[PDB]
């Protein structure tokens, strides 16, 4: 039986094992967090499958959503792990012993310490952070000595015809510019995104949310065509001035480490590269 500790954002449903055999993750957002603490996935989302860093790792796991109750009691897991939002909560927990997250509650970081915490696997929650923590401290000077301490970065997604602004800590590389490298953001992306998360908004007003950098997170090449090639883009400084640093979605919506130890390498050399 897991300690099962009280901890923000966190609920369970049963009893947690101490140390689960076969783990079913139908959260996107936390599928890489116990890959990197090494527990046995059985299955694992769509979003995890597309991921090309956690995709490798995964490929024995079956891809399952809430939705496929009968596949998931095929899989015989002894816990499932799933975001709060999600449907057919109270019939996971018929099947085994949920883990219930509720988003943003603790941060990207505290995220793996609390799994470790969980699952008796908080040396390898500690060895990882020591690494983060010294990696993102140098990488920081780097950056801010080619930018300037005072840059403004803004964190951008596509999705189809839709355009997002994201804060610091909604994925698409936030947590990294805005909580690792400490990067300011402008004004409106301060008054207007962080506290939110992120803001659905019109292509057309673009330029009042976007200093000196923007990073733009995108599943595929197309999706950014007809914004890039619009007049109003073209009139944004930061595109002009070719600090535009345009992200793989597939692997930037996340803030697992295996994913973060990607977008970190990513992000630094194209700052340094700018």
């Amino acid at each position: 039986l897991s300690p099962m500790p009280q901890i923000a954002g966190v609920t369970y449903y049963g009893d947690i094992p101490k140390q689960p055999k076969r783990v079913v993750s139908l959260a996107s957002t936390y599928t890489g967090y116990l890959k990197k603490l090494d527990m046995n996935l059985v299955g694992v989302t769509s979003y995890d499958k597309k991921n090309p860093i956690l995709a490798k790792t995964v490929k024995k796991a079956k891809q399952v959503a809430a939705t496929d109750l009968e596949a998931i009691t095929t899989l015989k897991p002894d816990l499932i792990v799933v975001g709060s939002t999600e449907e057919n909560i109270k019939q996971l927990a018929e099947i085994a012993p949920v883990i219930s997250i509720e988003y943003r509650k603790r941060d990207y970081l505290q995220v793996l310490s609390d799994f470790g915490r969980i699952f008796n696997k908080e040396g390898k929650a500690k060895k990882w952070l020591k690494d983060w923590k010294t990696k993102t401290a140098a990488y920081e000077k780097e950056v801010k000595a080619v930018t300037g301490d005072k840059a403004t970065f803004t964190i951008m997604g596509l999705y189809e015809k839709d355009v997002y602004l994201f804060g610091k800590d909604w994925g698409r590389g936030g947590e990294i510019i805005h909580q690792a490298f400490h990067y300011d953001a402008p004004e409106k992306v301060k008054t207007e995104v962080f506290k939110q998360g992120y803001l659905s908004l019109s292509q057309e007003v673009l330029p009042d949310y976007i200093g000196d950098y923007v990073v733009i997170a995108a599943e595929d090449d197309k999706t950014g065509s007809a914004l890039y090639e619009s007049k109003l883009w073209q009139s944004i400084p930061a595109v002009k001035k070719h600090h535009v640093i345009k992200v793989n979605a597939n692997v930037f919506y996340f803030t697992d480490p295996l994913s973060l130890e990607y977008q970190l390498e990513t992000l630094r050399e194209a700052i340094l590269s700018s």
